[PDB]
Order: structure tokens, then sequence, then C-alpha cells
């Protein structure tokens, strides 16, 4: 199954970015599956705030984050055969940005 343990990433963090902020873990994963992560925040406005590696399912943001303007974000996690073809999900990642 996927674990995508719920995040909080303070605002106004300061570089470097990308900055790795969690990860999601299969472990009984498949050869040579990846994990793909969609949503607000990612490839839905605001994009590219938040990117996932496909083979070690970290979860990296990529600038600084104002509470103000989004205090949260959730995304949606799977895992995929080599074509990208679903196979386990989707599951929530919660992303809150706090103060
Ligand atoms: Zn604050």
């Amino acid at each position: 199954s996927i674990v995508a343990p719920s995040i909080s990433i303070p605002e106004n963090q300061r570089i470097p970015f990308p900055k790795i902020v969690g990860r999601v873990v299969v472990s009984d994963r498949i050869p040579g599956s990846k994990i793909k992560l969609y949503g607000k925040g990612v490839d839905q406005e605001p994009k590219g705030i938040f990117k996932i590696n496909e083979n070690s399912g970290e979860v990296s943001v990529t600038k600084a984050l104002d509470r103000e303007a989004i205090p949260s974000y959730q995304l949606q996690v799977e895992t995929t055969d080599e074509n990208g073809k679903t196979i386990e999900g989707p599951v929530d990642l919660e992303i809150l940005v706090i103060d």
C-alpha cells in the first residue's frame, strides 16, 4: 500500500530550495514502479510548488510559502508501472503551512 504522512512546512523558509519535506513510502513496492504526485500545488495552479522523486518518494517544496496566501494543500499520490498506469492510489497527502 501507500503511506503518505502529513507534512507541516513553516511559512517564510529560507533558501536553499528545493527542500525535501517528507517521503511517501510503499516498501512492499514494485520494480520499477514509480510514485506520482498530482493536485493543486503540483500540476494544477499553483503549478510546481511541490514535486516528488518518483523513485525514493521524497517530496520537496520549491520555494518559500506564505500562510496568508494558501494555508494548506491537498495532493494525491499513487504508484504507477513503467507506463504510468495506476497500480496503488490514490491517497491524500496533506500539506499544512504553519505560522
Ligand atoms: Zn508566521
